[PDB]
RNA sequence: GGAGAUGGGGAGCUGUAGCGAAAGCGAGUUUUAAAAGAGCGUUUGUUUGUUAUUAUAGACCCGAAACGGGUUGAGCUAGUC
């Protein structure tokens, strides 16, 4: 694509650079995303509670 | 490795050829003298997520009389001294 380097100014640099298409793919999956999401807001638990 | 997602890690697990008690044979094979007949086979996978049911752990909850083991008690009462 065009994918742009950025200066520390702020203000863009004049060169774009181009992507391989690999990168890009034309196929989404929704569902890992959503699945990948909640394995990891799992395992961030510490399970330390407990009772009597 | 941020008490991380994940990366390495193919050792193993299931499926890919079944049948037979077994050596064995092999898209055939066991029984059988039989290469007939019948039985069984002549491809539809796997890993996770979630839910229902189920197994071993008290396993929906409450509920015994009891069983066994260790200790404490003869300052009432029974006996003896």
């Amino acid at each position: 694509a065009k994918l742009k380097l950025i200066k520390i100014d702020g203000s863009f640099e004049t060169e774009p650079v181009k992507l391989s298409p690999g990168l890009i793919a034309k196929e989404l999956k929704q569902q890992p995303v959503f699945d990948a999401v909640l394995v990891e807001q799992a395992s961030w638990r510490q399970g330390t509670h407990s009772i009597l």
